[PDB]
């Protein structure tokens, strides 16, 4: 059974995950108080343990990496590919290091403010932004969207249309292409899989590998973080 | 100097008071961040260090009782004696196990219920009540305390006072004596110095032994503390 000094502290309201190995001779228990993921170690002598965060010679929180590799890491991952597989339409360069989606709507002020925002870290090749358009704005909306993605270079045309504050002409077709329709609403769908109804979503990857969220025009901190910078 | 893993932690905003002997071989290191104590740990592999708390198996928060022994408990300590070193009016058993000290003016009608929330411990012989009176907040408060101070039974009649909610008729003195002058400014020196203007003014010892203060009224939950039930 679970040793005394650990089970003293599960009653302090911590709910263990599993076992795993920690240093000098030292046995970790990961677990969680609410929804806090919490590091536990047994001492040598086996009499005690210490609920906290350890760090090693070289400054890293490993107690926080290995939180953030075992509890969050996974939560997003699913989600993440579900984005990369979705028709997403490229914004910067193929290679680019940074990966950051958006769910945008053709009639929203913000995402044609973030798309500006943008711009330095994707003209730069560091960052490519992945758009994945929705029609739930608006009554034209999903019209709108569909005219984008049944153009020549959908990408080009929704990079000239954010650009322009969605000012620029399209050319209309007479209806949603079955195509179109199904990314209109597949699209829909994994955003609100995702938890966020307004536009724009964005979505990213933090330094730790765990899936982010920023919802509306990011200030100038979560831009910069989102930028990767 | 200090371990590498130690330093690393410093540098999260700690500021290390001294070291202390920990079980297993590990190394202790009690310091604060901001005004919060915190205890480190040294590993045996010395190439780490658990920045948190250690339980033993009978369950006890052994960094909470070392922070609260070191940082706290001296704290108030000087506070104590000088409220027991002082001319205070004894409302209950002269053995009670829990000393309960209060600045109280004579017109105050929270020091009046206080008083009658008192009475269940304060009769079962539990809880005595040691009151320093001031005379602060009207005109007429040090001439009323300074008779309360003037009678036969100064205990009996601040009792009497008290139960009454200040409807006590008292012999009144031509003038405050000069020991009853010295007593009122006395304490409301020591009660100014505590940081508390408003009366009453509670002070009593934790379970930890560290002083703690309740101004006003007390809630159920703090008398319940406070009578150290």
């Amino acid at each position: 059974e679970l040793p005394a000094p650990v089970k003293a502290i599960e009653k302090q309201g911590i709910t263990i995950i599993k076992t795993f190995d920690a240093p000098g001779g030292m046995k970790g228990y990961l677990g969680k108080y609410q929804d806090m993921g919490v590091t536990i170690y047994l001492t040598p002598d086996g009499k005690h343990a210490i609920s906290g965060y350890m760090y090693n010679e070289k400054g890293e929180n490993l107690s926080n990496t290995l939180i953030e590799k075992e509890i969050y890491a996974p939560a997003g991952r699913e989600m993440w590919q579900r984005m990369e597989q979705s028709h997403w339409l490229l914004d910067g360069k193929k290679d680019a290091p940074v990966i950051v989606y958006v769910f945008a709507d053709p009639f929203c002020p913000y995402c044609e403010q973030f798309w500006q925002q943008a711009r330095p870290w994707v003209d730069s090749g560091k960052v490519q932004l992945r758009t994945l358009l929705v029609g739930v704005i608006k009554p034209e909306s999903p019209a709108t969207a569909a005219a984008i993605l049944a153009s020549k270079d959908p990408a080009k045309t929704w990079q000239q249309y954010e650009a322009s504050g969605g000012k620029l002409k399209l050319n209309v077709p007479a209806n949603v292409s079955t195509e179109q329709m199904k990314v209109l609403s597949d699209n829909e769908k994994l955003m609100d899989d995702l938890g966020a109804n307004v536009t724009p979503a964005i979505y990213y990857m933090s330094k730790e590998n765990t899936l982010q969220q920023a919802v509306g025009l990011p200030d100038q901190k979560t831009l910069n973080i989102i930028m990767g910078n």
